């Protein structure tokens, strides 16, 4: 997968300490790493169904800006990058690996990093405000998934639960690049 | 209630337009302005229950309590944490009844800057930890959401409606602290 | 010097704009900056029968209250704390780290801390009014000191306008845990 | 100057007697605390020339490790931070609030926080070897400099050795969190 870097970026800036601070914070606890875990199993075989939902009004940030025309190419690339991300979120452990790389997909939402990866022309920035909202419909969107396969309720809302738990903490880690320093 | 200023804040430098893009990224629709003021209805009258988990100076609150403590001492400053519950309690109800508009838009930020070294502490006029750090703002969305649930659904009804009080709830946050960034992110990047 | 807490102080709840705000309305410009820096190259050399002045109606502040009798160990650590003040009105800057300490000196007149930095049992308060009127004789004490090491009139003007703009300004910040919420 | 925290940092896990007893050992006295304020004088007027020859041989810790990329923005600030670090060496008084922030350096060369001052994604981690070896370039590139404004060689050598002393006790200091636990 061009540009998927798990594993090969550099140390972020956010030291061991604070990064289990945070995940203290969202509550990520050792039953959450098992709901995760589970949820990996339950996604791992619905990716494409989940991708068709999410990435195959926020086009524009896929898009060339001065035409507003969407990067065929760039949109792919992403896709499969994010088809991955799913099965990361659920099934690596977040350990310092994790944090740098969830730190490396902040960047690249950042104007840091934004279209590098995939060489493309496109919109610099996706602007904070948006990654922090998109949290709610990455959250939600997951649940169906995570259901369909039936179980227990409980089983549905822990995975659910530890699924928002990361999501919310990956956005956390990310908007270091986007807030003023000693603001984070 | 002292310092609580819904309705009386100057304008926040967030448009109309920017707000209501805001809404619907979090998909804040017509449905879920419903659901939030069912969810008053069903909070209303559980709150104190509520702020037990949260914020007291009796709570069970953990680690956070530092940012309600002065900071050289790490003592914490029962009339903040008495005087900010007071003000969460109203939070509770503004959450679910206000309709989300400029004059609740303004409340927001000016409670993100309160969280901010912008005005942390001002309100009280207390000597406290003078900012609270984005990253935890942002990981408070997870136990603010998921806390509520329970009060939501201990009134009965429908799973339906428990999930769209939820979802609603899980939206305003969110909005809400997609607002409150704005003073700590850097110019051009919110 | 034991209390003497300037630079170790927690942050007062006023914020920089309106710390601005108040400089300039006492009309603290660079002049006075310069003009404050040099009044404590006029007044270091002479604190000593400055403090005689002032502090080795007042007294009963420094006593017991049951018993009228003045703590000699009071008068004489707040006295160097005073000595210390001369220069740090004169010399620092007036920043954050100078408002945070004038708010707490202020702490230091109000019920809220009185007599806890010197571990002292004494009159619990200094009323609002106490602290107002002693801007005058604070202010006007110092001119012979500035005086005395000739000069320009222009000069010990310059300098005398500054602490007497200084002066104010620490007041006007003390007042703020004497007022009440919203009026202040 | 963003990230300098001379007298802002936390307590450095060495006790008071600890520090005395380095002191003593790189016989840092009075002569040389005396030397060294002269080589604040001598040098403060020199610090960009100073700057140039050392930070604006080992650019590898300044680089992102991935690429190799030095990080310029990483040097810029660092280099105003090491222009500080200059006068701070000369002028400050040795004594725990000096230590704390000799601490604080050490770490920003370990891996506990290089990087993290300036939000980098860089070399996590300078070993003990290069703080230990660059006691000598750091120690004699001062010295003509210290030379430059004339004076007495005997002026020169207190000034160069109290200089001397300082970057070898510093060292010292930053070695704790690189050395096994009881080897320090
Ligand atoms: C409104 C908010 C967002 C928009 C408009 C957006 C759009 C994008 C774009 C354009 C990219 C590729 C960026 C590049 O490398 O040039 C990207 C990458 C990605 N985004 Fe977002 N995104 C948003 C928020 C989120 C959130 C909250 C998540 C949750 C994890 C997420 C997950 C990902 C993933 C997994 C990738 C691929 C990362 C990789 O390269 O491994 N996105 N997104
Ligand atoms: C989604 C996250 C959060 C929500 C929904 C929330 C809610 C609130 C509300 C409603 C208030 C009072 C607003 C008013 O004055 O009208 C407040 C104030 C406060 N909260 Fe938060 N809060 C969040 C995150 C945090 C975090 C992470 C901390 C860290 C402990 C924190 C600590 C405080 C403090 C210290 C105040 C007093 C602020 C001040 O000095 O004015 N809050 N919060
Ligand atoms: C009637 C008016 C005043 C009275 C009775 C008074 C008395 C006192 C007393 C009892 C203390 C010790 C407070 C404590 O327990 O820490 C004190 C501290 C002090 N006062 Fe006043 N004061 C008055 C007005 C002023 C004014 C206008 C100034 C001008 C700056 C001033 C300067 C100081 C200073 C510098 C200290 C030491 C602050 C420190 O702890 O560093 N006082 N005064
Ligand atoms: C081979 C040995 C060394 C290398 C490769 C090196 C490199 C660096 C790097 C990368 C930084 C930035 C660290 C960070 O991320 O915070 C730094 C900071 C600094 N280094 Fe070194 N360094 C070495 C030895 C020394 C020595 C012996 C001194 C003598 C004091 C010194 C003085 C400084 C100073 C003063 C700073 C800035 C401290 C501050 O943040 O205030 N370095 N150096």
């Amino acid at each position: 997968i061009p540009g998927y870097d798990y594993g090969r970026v550099e140390k972020s800036p956010i030291t061991d300490l604070e990064f289990d601070l945070l995940k203290k914070t969202v509550m990520l606890g050792e039953k959450d790493v098992m709901y995760l875990k589970k949820a990996g199993d339950v996604l791992k075989d619905q990716v494409d169904e989940i991708l068709d939902l999410l990435v195959g009004h926020l086009i524009y940030y896929f898009s060339n800006p001065d035409t507003g025309e969407p990067i065929k190419e760039y949109l792919e690339r992403v896709r499969a990058r994010f088809g991955a991300w799913i099965l990361d979120t659920t099934s690596r452990d977040y350990n310092r690996e994790w944090l740098d790389y969830q730190y490396e997909v902040g960047l690249r939402h950042h104007r840091s990093k934004k279209g590098v990866t995939d060489g493309v022309r496109t919109v610099p920035h996706i602007p904070l405000r948006y990654l922090i909202a998109q949290i709610y419909p990455l959250t939600a969107t997951i649940k169906p998934f995570l259901a369909k396969k039936g179980g227990s309720p409980e089983d549905i809302e822990g995975m659910y639960n530890a699924w928002f738990k990361s999501v919310v903490l990956q956005v956390a880690i990310w908007s270091h690049p986007y807030t003023k320093e000693n603001d984070w």
